[PDB]
């Protein structure tokens, strides 16, 4: 089977249409014959801590006695663990103000870290996470996809790179602002994409 | 000129972005502007996070209950100095490819509907008028007119959506190429600084 990290950022929760796209997605793979074993975070229930001054240092290797950054620590290790032990990254990346969900980034502030998933100090720039592909579900209201309105696609195609994640696929959902056929168009457009991503292994 | 300034680096006295928005600022005051300066430190302030029951408050669905209400008024005090002022000074260091979480947490507090933008029939419409805005970004590598900079497409986009066109940016780059990287990022930087502070 696939060891699958599945991070969920919506703050929409069972409602969410990136949580449902992502269920229809690993259904569509399970359905295809992929018997997957599931590491799931609803990264908007799970309060992750904000890159700050201290926790900065401590990831950087200062001793920080301070128990909240001593965990915060401990739960960068964790999550980095679990991406280091996966073969496939599926993340619900909804369109919030131009930008990813703030979940979905302050769980890239705890995994991006130099010697742990990447070094940038070395003479080439080199990624740590080896074996792993991504899939992101990403769902907007307007339409922006190839447009200079869509800086989530690049960003999360340059930090999932940083890493050494190098193949990055799209599920995109758009126009679902324009209720109700928009909307229907958006999804069903988006479930063509799962039908062709599903049978990859 | 009313001038808004909002840093987010966390790097505190060391932060590069935050040196060189005081040399702006100071260029700006050198230069002749009297500039009136409202000064946030975003590190600083612990903003919320946009959760499902501020989200449903700030678009106006229910009506805020009293754990959330201090999080409204925040927004609409955000909101009240964006409108107020002429020219919003940003701190916007590549952090992962983004912005710091600090200055995300102040877009998603102030990009709000009926307040910063209007729905429309097809795109939506800034409300926002009378504001230029000036992005110091500096970065560790080099990304200015690559797909890898998605900073500067975000900031011209939410600032875009709010009515905010006219958008500078102030690059430093190259800064993890030491020691004449950073000291060629920084000389690069002062001059983008003092062209943009004589206008
Ligand atoms: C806080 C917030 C901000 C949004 N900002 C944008 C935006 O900038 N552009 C856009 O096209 N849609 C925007 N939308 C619409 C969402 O992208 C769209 O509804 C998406 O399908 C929501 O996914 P979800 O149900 O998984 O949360 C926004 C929605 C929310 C809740
Ligand atoms: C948490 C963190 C993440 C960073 N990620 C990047 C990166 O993705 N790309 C880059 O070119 N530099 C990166 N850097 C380097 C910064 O962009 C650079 O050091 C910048 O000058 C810091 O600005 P500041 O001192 O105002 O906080 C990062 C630095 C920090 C502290
Ligand atoms: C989230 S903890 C952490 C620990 C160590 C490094 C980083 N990020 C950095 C970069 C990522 C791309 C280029 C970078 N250049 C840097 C220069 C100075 C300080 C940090 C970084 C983050
Ligand atoms: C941070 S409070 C807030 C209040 C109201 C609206 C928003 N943002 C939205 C957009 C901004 C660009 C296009 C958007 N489409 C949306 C569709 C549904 C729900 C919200 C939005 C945010």
């Amino acid at each position: 089977g696939a060891n699958v990290l599945v991070l969920k950022s919506s703050i929409n929760g069972e409602t969410s249409l990136t949580n449902q796209l992502i269920n229809e997605f690993l259904a569509a793979r399970q359905a295809a014959g992929h018997g997957d074993r599931l590491t799931e975070h609803d990264l908007s229930a799970m309060a992750l801590p904000t890159l700050d001054r201290p926790l900065f240092a401590a990831l950087r290797g200062a001793v920080d006695p301070q128990p909240a950054i001593r965990e915060a620590v401990a739960l960068s290790d964790q999550l980095i663990a679990e991406l280091k032990a996966s073969d496939l990254l599926v993340i619900g990346a909804p369109m919030y103000n131009l930008n990813v969900p703030t979940d979905l980034k302050k769980w890239f502030d705890l995994v991006a870290r130099a010697r742990e998933t990447f070094r940038y100090t070395e003479s080439w720039p080199q990624g740590l996470v080896e074996g792993v592909r991504a899939v992101v579900v990403s769902s907007r209201g307007g339409i922006h996809q190839g447009e200079t309105t869509d800086a989530v696609t690049p960003y999360l195609r340059a930090v999932l790179g940083l890493m050494g994640i190098q193949e990055v696929e799209f599920i995109y959902a758009e126009g679902l602002d324009n209720r109700p056929h928009g909307r229907d168009a958006g999804i069903a457009s988006a479930r063509a994409q799962i039908a062709r991503l599903a049978v990859q292994a």
